[PDB]
């Protein structure tokens, strides 16, 4: 299991793990992060970030960067401890097949 570990106020870096074998291109791709109680934290579809799907909770903290396939959280708060997840689906034309997944424990100090 991935653990993270970041200070309260500062900066947080949810690493996605992807290698990404399957050798995909981000427009084909649809890209979730969501916390432990499934809200979404980022969608990014087929290329472009989509936030009506991201939970207030998050709403201006989040930061996906394709290049890394990592999530940056801001603004940490001691409650934003917990487990993370990074789920990755292949958009067919029919609709989608997720293609990857991956947890990060991220624990916030004071």
């Amino acid at each position: 299991m991935l653990k993270i570990q970041a200070y309260f106020n500062e900066t947080a870096d949810l690493p996605c793990q992807f290698a990404n074998s399957q050798n995909q291109s981000l427009s084909e791709l649809v890209v979730f992060w969501q916390d432990q109680e499934n809200l979404v934290l980022n969608e990014v579809y087929l290329g472009k970030e989509k936030f009506d799907s991201v939970h207030s909770k998050y709403m201006g903290r989040t930061s996906f960067d394709s290049d890394s396939w990592t999530l940056r959280l801001h603004n940490l708060q001691i409650k934003d401890k917990g487990l993370y997840q990074c789920i990755i689906h292949h958009k067919k034309p029919t609709g989608m097949i997720r293609i990857h997944q991956m947890n990060s424990e991220l624990s916030v100090l004071a």
